[PDB]
């Protein structure tokens, strides 16, 4: 409908009815829903929640179906006096039904499109079902992979998980002006505003730290290129930044979000953050809780009664101003319009058969062959011959654990697991399959009869994915030792060996890799794990995923990545060995695995076109970089750039990704992509927190990881552009 | 003599002479020098030094002897125009020549008086070897053990490390008003400010970061207090801060250190961190490091030489004011005065060498040893032994020499007493095999065998090598090399009762440890008596009373742990035990496996907290008063331990701090009475703005005997101010 008519919903409003508006809750509060309705009078009660609240709430999340989400909207307007619909909003984090891999694992495509397809296939079934939000994209910077939720995130690099993030957004809301038109579309809900990845330890919701600068040289660019690219809802954080929790933080939420980054959309909290508060003892009680959080300009209350028992209140007494309930119940409102809920409250609701499509299926599968990592291929044991005979064993033979972590409506039973998957393509497979966490003497002599008649070990390890996710913290980032001792077990009995390995984070892989030929990184790939894992090992895929995170050598040498600083005694070859040197006594400095890291069955050879060796300031540097594949197989290669500013008057990263792309080459195929660093690439924050651009050296980088590269020099200076 | 002879100096200074008064210098490169003649020749011209620079250096870094300074002093000085003698540093860390336990160790001890022993010791024998300044103490906060250097701090505690930097300054120097007169103290240099201890992974140099509130809140102040009772000298880090490297930081220097603390001293560059700027990123070269690390007041550049080869042009091209020069001279000169060196360049060098490694001295290093060691483990009283009790001492650190720790740059092993000889003078019947540090034979195996199946119980001496700490001396896995724990699991299938006694420079993962033996001692590295502090210890002669400054991890992935940690928006309570979505790790406990403030001792207390008032007007003190009982026929020393918690603020604040500590003496029997003041500056942190402030608001007062036993009262804040 129209603004005017919008602004004049605000105007017939109670108090009470904009207090609702603003309180979410789960479906089975409301009356009309139809699944766990025995739990609705035990949390009623305890939640102190009425009639008048449950008819009157802004919103609901984790609707079961489209016929649960039919139910309570059609129950809800039957009640509701001026026939204001409810926003339904869900966790849609790696697919609906069709599970792709997890975010972690779309890093490593370093695939814009990938993931585009990924949100667009998601909102497809997503919308179908009756949702109208997604919790997604998870642009959370991670340099800890003992934080079970870096499986949510696309790894170490804010300009990588930038990009994606303007892709996943672009894939689930198309043209963010026509989500009350294209209603196989949903708005995304950016999170955890802020800096959440950062926690202490690798401990989930645990303190967060850093400079302001930090905070806005690395931590928030992504949540601002989502932002920027339309991104409709920010939920906040659970940590603190800088000493205050984000759902509180007046100068994060106002003054940078809303201020800054110019977002005038509903900002949600986490689940309980508002009230949690309290817990990290800047809120005495829910009373001060509530007036803080809307002080923040937090719009909707996720699943806690802050805003509904006190906001009434603290408005009465003026310790509170009307304006702020106002304005964001007015946010509430525009988002429904934007969503079409005023026409339609039903959002083009029957959608069955766009919901687990053989279409949508070979989309994820597609995903899950650009996102797995080759990792190790000694003497070009892959790919297999279709008619190599296969010993598959380990506990992600036949587990049907494949899907990931974040999964809250992909089944299990719709899953293709490693055996069906291998099974299909190569004719001789025997299976011995152990538990995750075991090794017994029984498994061991099954094993080794079951390799003794076959040409080559396909050793399938992984974590269970409750290993990882939200609140799933391991100290320590090892599989279970069971699985490393299988692993030296089944190297001992004379046959080559490929690791299938199954995870949600970087592990010490060092062992895997030392007991085995070859180790190929599948993290979660999904519905359609197995047949990924087949046509990668068979060839009918080649690998050509890139790491997105670090790969440390040891849970001690945590945080380990790309982007770091010189320090004022770097280690140099010309000073190896030395004591006085940045260094460690047990253990390398670099990761076992860098950024941008991977291995392909082809091969590929990269020229630079002659690049300037001098420069304007506000000038764009235009990068020439010639591809060819030089071997008989088709693959992808993934190119990269990074800059240094060599000098500065902040200590810069000896390196920072600027730049990449995917390239398909066919046998013998050339190719010419162009890049444009623009003169923010050359940027940084300064000191003041100044956005600036330094006259001096930088150098560029062009390869395709981190670590192989050609490197040349420039000189900035002379005027601005 | 009087500020205007020194004002003087000054003006009567030429301009490459103020410049090379802000050099300094390793013994060697100066003509007089009686050790590492060689050396000379090669160094100086890769340093591109002439006799013009050496000639008019401004001091002297680690001298060798008495003899070294004073051929050094005297060479000098013929020559040198003005007659501006060279002032003389070293790092006199934890002793000179009689070694005490480190400061981490001592940090442990839980006692103000034992620090300052150490230091007045230790400046004692210094200035009998010729030494004016100590690089000591180092104040760096310290939450993660993997960094090699933790050894030089007293811990993960704010206040704790006030208090016993306080201490140490107060040793070295006593009255500071007086140190041109009381020739057997000398000038304290704080070090490294700021925050150097954060280094990032705890890897040596990396990375440091955190909000400026922060920096204030817990990594400030020990380097002020220190300050603020009168060191005289600071230092700058290697690190940077908040981007910038500690050494060029302006606010860092000039804002937080010569204007918030008011310092007015000397301010020193750690070796190389002047050039080293270079290497971090933010300096093209030594035109700019010299430019910036001046701009910044850097006053004396140590053994490099941006300073000397480029301050001249940068001068007369007016890049750079002659006053900063020259207030950085006057600095200088002001230093040397203090130290009485114009009335006495060889301050009172006349057979010091009565007062080096004297028996008195090795009795106070061995106290600061019993005082400083704690005890971990102590099942069904095995501790103390019985001084007829048979012994099977085994281990690497049996018969070890390396017993005196890191930064250990003048104390000889040869002077030490390990830990056989140390047995021997106590216990009749001891046997010993000792085992390498890193391996384990089969051969060791039947020796230990055969030595423990003929005494009564296990004296199993484990250790790290201090090379293994110390500076650059990062370890990623907080482990002894693994051949240790597979001795003490050995060890244990004897069948014999075992002590583990750990000497160490840092934390460690000691599960395995504890779990195989029936006690556990932490000697840490106690120094020149280390053999006798373990003997004591055992015995009972001495009664274990050292807390842990450090918290003890579970494992090397839950670094940093630390007790004054903030609560987050889902603590894990005993309510809410085994729920998923609370702040915990699936494969390990919260909690470290030893927490801060914890130890163990022969004797047994309890405590009485008289009662407290409920109120407390703002800018008021509270005064808690606590009663303590040794109820046991052991005599023995119990530290008592006050936090407090701020329940509610504008940010979020920790559970605990420690706000004071005493330990107390208590024969069998015995009852004291202790009272502490906590200021209203207790009840104060720093807010969003940077202000200090204090909130009317509830409190939490913790009395107890360590972090986690204690009794918890409750007071209220507000109405008006005092
Ligand atoms: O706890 C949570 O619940 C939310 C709702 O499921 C989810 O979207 C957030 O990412 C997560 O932090
Ligand atoms: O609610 C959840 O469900 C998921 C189940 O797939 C789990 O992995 C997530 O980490 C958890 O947040
Ligand atoms: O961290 C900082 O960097 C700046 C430069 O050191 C300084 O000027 C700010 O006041 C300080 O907070
Ligand atoms: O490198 C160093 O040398 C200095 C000189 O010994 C010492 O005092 C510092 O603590 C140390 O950083
Ligand atoms: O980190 C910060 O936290 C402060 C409190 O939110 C804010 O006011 C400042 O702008 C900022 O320096
Ligand atoms: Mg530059
Ligand atoms: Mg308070």
């Amino acid at each position: 409908m129209e603004q005017e008519k919008v602004q004049e919903l605000v105007s017939q409003m109670t108090l009470d009815e904009k207090i609702a508006q603003c309180l979410q809750l789960s479906p089975f509060l409301f009356k009309g829903t139809n699944k766990n309705a025995e739990l609705t009078g035990p949390l009623l009660q305890e939640m102190k929640l009425t009639d008048a609240h449950t008819e009157n709430a802004g919103s609901v999340l984790g609707s079961s179906s489209a016929l649960d989400m039919i139910g309570i909207q059609e129950a809800y307007l039957k009640t509701n006096r001026l026939g204001i619909p409810l926003v339904f909003m869900a966790d849609v984090i790696h697919g609906y039904k069709t599970v792709f891999p997890i975010p972690l694992a779309l890093g490593c495509s370093f695939d814009r499109e990938t993931v585009r397809v990924m949100a667009e296939v998601s909102a497809l079934e997503a919308t179908a079902d009756g949702h109208h939000v997604t919790f997604s994209p998870m642009l959370d910077l991670v340099r800890d992979p003992r934080w079970g939720r870096v499986m949510e995130s696309t790894g170490e690099d804010p300009f990588l998980n930038s990009e994606l993030g303007k892709a996943m957004v672009d894939g689930y809301q198309g043209d963010a002006s026509k989500l009350n038109e294209n209603l196989e579309q949903m708005a995304a809900c950016v999170k955890h505003f802020a800096a959440y990845g950062a926690a202490e330890a690798g401990l989930e919701y645990n303190t967060v730290n850093m400079s302001t600068r930090e905070l806005y040289q690395n931590y928030l660019p992504a949540y601002n290129a989502a932002i920027q690219a339309g991104a409709k809802l920010v939920m906040t954080a659970f940590n603190v930044v800088d000493g205050i929790p984000a759902t509180m933080n007046k100068w994060l939420n106002r003054d940078v979000l809303r201020g800054e980054m110019e977002f005038d959309g509903v900002l949600i909290s986490d689940w309980g953050a508002v009230a949690e508060v309290i817990n990290h003892g800047t809120a005495r009680n829910p009373k001060e809780a509530a007036q803080f959080s809307m002080e923040a300009g937090v719009d909707l209350e996720m699943m806690t009664t802050c805003y509904i028992h006190e906001l009434k209140g603290l408005i009465e007494e003026g310790k509170l101003s009307e304006n702020l309930l106002d304005e964001a119940v007015l946010r509430m409102l525009n988002l429904k319009n934007d969503l079409g809920l005023f026409e339609d409250p039903y959002r083009g609701l029957d959608r069955t058969k766009d919901i687990l499509t053989d279409e949508s299926r070979g989309k994820a599968r597609a995903a899950g062959v650009e996102s797995a990592v080759l990792l190790e291929n000694k003497s070009r044991l892959l790919p297999l011959a279709k008619e190599a005979k296969i010993a598959l064993v380990g506990p992600l033979a036949t587990s049907p654990d494949i899907l990931g972590g974040w999964n809250v409506y992909g089944e299990e039973k719709d899953g293709i697991n490693v055996e069906t998957g291998l099974r299909e393509v190569f004719e001789t497979v025997e299976v011995v399959s152990t538990e995750y966490t075991e090794l017994s003497e029984e498994d061991k002599v099954a094993v080794k009869a079951a390799v003794q008649n076959m040409d080559v070990v396909v050793l399938a390890l992984g974590e269970k994915n409750e290993w990882g996710g939200e609140a799933g913290s391991l100290a320590t980032i090892r599989l279970p030792e069971a699985q490393y001792q299988l692993a030296k077990f089944v190297q001992t009995l004379g046959k080559p060996v490929v690791i299938t390995l199954f995870n949600g984070r970087p592990l010490e892989v060092k062992e895997l890799a030392e007991s085995s030929d070859a180790l190929l990184e599948l993290w979660f790939p999904g519905t359609e794990a197995g047949r990924v894992t087949a046509d990668l090992l068979s060839g009918a895929s080649n690998p050509s995923g890139k790491l997105s995170m670090s790969f440390p050598q040891t849970t001690g040498q945590i945080p380990v990545y790309y982007n770091h600083l010189r320090t004022g005694r770097p280690q140099t070859p010309e000073n190896k060995g030395e004591r006085y040197v940045s260094h460690y006594l047990d253990i390398p400095n670099e990761p076992f695995y860098p950024f941008g890291y991977g291995k392909s069955y082809s091969e590929f050879e990269l020229k630079t076109s002659s690049l300037p060796k001098e420069l304007n300031l506000g000038e764009s540097l235009h990068v020439e970089v010639t591809i060819k594949n030089i071997s008989d197989i088709a693959g992808k290669e993934v190119i990269q750039v990074y800059l240094q500013d060599v000098t500065a008057s902040i200590s810069r990263p000896v390196k920072e990704l600027k730049a990449f792309e995917k390239v398909a080459l066919q046998a013998g195929e050339e190719k010419t992509v162009t890049f444009e660093l623009t003169s923010e690439a050359f940027s940084f924050y300064n000191h003041q927190l100044e956005k600036v651009q330094e006259p001096g050296l930088h150098r560029v980088f062009v390869g395709t990881s981190s670590e192989d590269v050609d490197v040349f020099e420039v000189e900035v200076g002379g005027y601005v552009l």
